[PDB]
């Protein structure tokens, strides 16, 4: 099996808010692999729900399985019950 | 940054031998995510140390970089054999 | 933060079944780091719940964070809600 | 096998300069797990060499095999040829 561990800073570009069965949850869009900066290749991004105590500007580690699924002719990449962790930064 | 850890078996179907700077060396192809479905799975490549035999199960771990046509390559990964027996029942 | 990914085979020495009010739970116990052959160090082992379908002989990857707890003189290392997936072996 | 992946910011308290045969290099020390709020337990710290371009204040991801080794009564936890990368912030 495959485990993917990403570190990224939560910001206005990579975050979104959805209304769920109970409350509002933030979702982050994180890269599934790396590329040459200024290169023409396409990086697949995965989604993961964030814990409620995380805010914009925080750096997080998102870690777990990723599953690719179809919605129409769009390909969704989703983390399946990942571990999400805040990184301490001063 | 992005670290990918994959455990897979080195079978003849996902392993090829290529000529390197110093001798014949094995390369393994490993999946980078899972599917439910008509999606295309991306596969990453990594060299295997000499002692690894076809049938061995290995863990490959490290950064995956997509290089320009695109290839997904592990950049100096950790590779370790997983010890597997047949069960007692 | 810290993510620990361990791959091990389920066998008689590392896996057990505990009867609970919710039925049979399967607990695996895996090494958190390695040691030299003929070393005095006592390796920490972390525990995690296996899914119902897993049997002895199966090879699994356990992945996530580990917490150290005090219990008498015994120290417990637990995976906190880890990802558990089965590796396919032929 | 076992892989540990840790993200930590490099500061004066977890980073030290040591002399090697290759010149002077920085080693970072990072916790290998967490502890419960009111528990009197010690956390193992893993060591890795930092690349020369990394600096105090940078956040870095270290990932790889961790090997414990003894010397007298002292116990070292060592990353074995880890992947070390910088995090953009």
């Amino acid at each position: 099996g495959t485990i993917i561990t990403v570190t990224a800073q939560a910001n206005e570009k990579n975050t979104r808010t959805v209304s769920t069965a109970k409350g509002d949850k933030k979702i982050i869009s994180v890269p599934l692999f790396e590329k040459e900066k200024g290169s023409n290749v396409k990086v697949a991004y995965g989604s993961a729900f964030l814990p409620d105590f995380i805010q914009l500007g925080d750096t997080v580690t998102v870690s777990g399985r990723v599953q690719a699924k179809e919605s129409g002719e769009y390909v969704n990449y989703n983390f399946v019950f990942p571990t999400v962790e805040k990184v301490f930064i001063t």
